[PDB]
């Protein structure tokens, strides 16, 4: 995995700050906290693939807790049908075997 | 940025069965959804670096409005002062340059 790297370099530099920025923008505190020592620092070069999705969405009429959902019938009846359009955008890292969900959100078609 | 790929392409499955997946389990609906249509389907390739920062942080005497921050002095009364040991990993997309905190995570020293 990743390596060690140091404090001197500018991204790891750029980091720090940017790090120290987050959590003292997240804290309830109205002082100003900083960093007293760097105890590591370390790097590592990342791929993976983004899939961006959108895909039409239909609630059907079986429940969760039942076999064979991938062609179960969709709902027909007036106030029990739903039907959305979704964008999704996964993050896979394969030599991993990971995906991650990304992004999420739907209109009612 | 991204680019057409085709639904029957296993790794184009592989992220629709997911995203469908978590797209159920977050729902607060009893009945299961699935696809009706895939409207589009795009991938991208994309590199970063993840930098791993182990970083103790003390609280300062300088409130956040205030001029000049990053050498102002640490608290030392008793029950002001504060020191925690922090793990930060930030995603870094230099090309773009940007940064997010994927992780944080502290203990107090």
């Amino acid at each position: 995995g990743p390596m060690d790297a140091s404090v001197e370099e500018e991204g790891v530099r750029r980091a720090l700050d940017f790090a120290v920025g987050e959590y003292n923008k997240a804290s309830n505190d109205m002082y100003h906290s900083r960093a007293l020592q760097v105890v590591r620092a370390r790097k590592q070069i990342v791929a993976g693939v983004n899939y961006f999705l959108d895909v039409e969405v239909g609630r059907t009429t079986c429940t969760k807790t039942q076999p064979n959902l991938d062609n179960c019938p969709f709902h027909d009846q007036p106030h029990l049908k739903r039907k959305a359009f979704c964008s999704f955008q996964i993050y896979a890292v394969p030599w991993q075997g990971t995906m991650t969900l990304s992004k999420s959100t739907c209109q009612d078609a």
